[PDB]
């Protein structure tokens, strides 16, 4: 079975799935460079928590239950104790193989080691552990607790077995899984973002204003947030580099990045994080 | 002032338009091919005003006051008594252009005549019209007096005039105005089509089943739907030609067809209008 999950970084995204893990009553091992890290992971999960028993969210004592049920360490031998490994420390290449290869290191032949990526190929990933077939990538999402799914994005070489583990152990956590073969942008990414490209596009050619551009595709299509925004909110330096993954991997012009989104990231204009992108924002 | 609008069609488009003027008290002379068409275009703002009334939305005197507000004829001549004309009756070019014509024939030198269209260059029938300056485009959408939004397109001749008075308008309609240079599919199916075709494209690879990937956009981007079915309920023969529309005019294979969209449209797999698209419906 899996009761136990090994999680490599404590940053946004490694407490988000340790978190989840938890108040579903499962095992983390939580690790990370120094004890600054690990525990600043379990302030935000602490911070966290407090606000959903906040809005009546249950309770104080499944609360006190999760955060027993996590063990946060700075030993990576600790991956030992686990089922499986949930790399989610870095987007750096290099860097996220070392890890890998470390945690590989550790762990038993039959545990599996998953990555966490918006754009690292699973498969050229699989390839540096010793045993691929074990290797699996997923892709939460940005507020990890509460968006209920993932990409499940198997490598040329994930087995079925593998894949199946790790697709129950997401309806565990009461995410959806969303079953993918490795490609660039996967899934979501690789219909929206081009998406939010066109709009840059039409925006570019002058051909309607920005704030029009969303009001158009709010009211028309019922989308939450218009897209120029949404880019705002993503970093347009994160679109560009998307975009820019998906022009060098595909090799096709279809997915060229949008000029005014290349002005507006060599400008600086990078969205809420710089104050400007599209729009212009308080701080 | 504008106090009478002309409207040539009474299908769904045209009382669309017709009843969401006359809520707002304007005088709509509503013109179409024979008196079983207007009285039909009444039917349907009967029913719909029978509806609202229905879920207390006011009321039985608004609704009497309305309908009197609307002065359904098959002489085209009528629209003398209008301050401008909406040809909301057909996406057929030829025919498109020939109605247009008539109408230029009829009203005065300063009527504005709009034409309602999804695909159709605003510039190009402009041109056809004795004064374009006063000729303009827009884009209402499907169910017309819910959607509170149109794409109001200039011609390359539409005069700054013509849009203000227009603009205005669709205040007073209670819609919001997009402004738009004329271009194809303009601003909301320019963007949001392409994104439409991508899943396709994805489907087609078969990098992931289609629930699962209407599945990832819903939850991962929180859309109300996901472009799979929203293409079923399109109609993939209407995507198809959106697309066809994009490639032809822009000239730019950046907006190719997605294959299995030619594949499910050659087969006469068209969606929910046909019982079977992407998926498969009850009938």
């Amino acid at each position: 079975s899996i009761r136990t999950v090994g999680i490599v970084g404590a940053g946004t995204m490694g407490n988000g799935i340790a978190q989840a893990c938890a108040v579903v009553g499962l095992n983390v091992v939580m690790v990370d460079i120094s004890d600054a890290a690990v525990q600043k992971g379990v302030a935000t999960v602490a911070s966290s928590l407090d606000r959903l028993i906040k809005k009546e969210k249950l309770t104080e004592a499944d609360k006190a239950s999760a955060l027993a049920r996590i063990k946060g360490s700075t030993s990576y031998d600790d991956l030992k104790a686990t089922d499986i490994v949930i790399e989610a420390a870095t987007e750096n290449y290099d860097l996220k193989v070392k890890i890998l290869k470390q945690i590989d290191g550790i762990v038993g032949e039959n545990v599996i080691i998953a990555s966490n990526t918006s754009s690292i190929s699973i498969t050229k990933l699989a390839a540096v552990t010793s045993r691929a077939d074990r290797f699996i990538g997923m892709h939460f999402f940005n507020p990890v607790p509460v968006m209920a799914l993932v990409e499940l994005i198997r490598g040329l070489q994930t087995s079925d077995t593998t894949h199946a583990a790790v697709e129950a152990l997401s309806k565990q956590l009461g995410k959806y899984p969303i079953t993918v073969k490795n490609s660039p942008g996967f899934v979501v990414n690789r219909i929206l973002c081009p998406m939010i490209n066109e709009a840059f596009c039409v925006l570019g050619e002058g051909l309607a204003s920005p704030e029009e551009i969303d009001e158009g595709m709010k009211l028309g299509c019922n989308h939450p947030i218009g897209p120029l925004a949404l880019a705002d909110m993503i970093g347009l330096d994160t679109m560009l580099a998307v975009m820019e993954v998906l022009y060098t991997e595909f090799a096709d012009p279809k997915y060229r990045p949008a000029m005014l989104m290349r002005e507006m990231v060599a400008a600086g204009y990078l969205g809420r994080k710089t104050g400007r992108g599209v729009y212009v924002y308080s701080k």
